[PDB]
């Protein structure tokens, strides 16, 4: 007999700021740290089983591999080993790739230049 009162959906990023406002974001970024790469990080909209990240934008060490970077949102989402986590870039899943962080950024950041990424508990939809 729990009533789900549920809240307002929440806002991605994108609906958060403007083109123009996340452009100067990653310029300014960039200039500033030029070692790290400004990445979007986000839970799936339907998500049901994996916690809230506490934050949003992240700078990323440009010598991160798709594994290490997926470990380290685990533990700061203070996961089980054993439960269930993905991480997606435009479609794709990073389970597959040991590839270096600056090597994603390049292929597939956004046009504003940040690189996005949803985590979820399933890898297809």
């Amino acid at each position: 007999e729990f009533v789900e009162i549920g809240g307002p959906s929440e806002k991605t990023f994108k609906q958060r700021r403007t083109f123009e406002q996340r452009v100067e974001d990653v310029r300014l970024i960039r200039e500033q740290h030029p070692t790290k790469i400004p990445v979007i990080i986000e839970r799936y909209k339907g998500e049901k089983q994996l916690p809230v990240l506490d934050k949003t934008k992240f700078l990323v060490p440009d010598h991160v591999n798709m594994s290490e970077l997926i470990k380290i949102i685990r533990r700061r989402l203070q996961l089980n080993a054993n439960q269930a986590f993905f991480l997606l870039v435009n479609g794709h899943s990073m389970v597959s790739v040991s590839t270096p962080i600056s090597e994603v950024y390049e292929s597939e950041k956004d046009e504003d230049g940040f690189l996005y990424m949803v985590y979820a508990s399933q890898e297809t939809f």
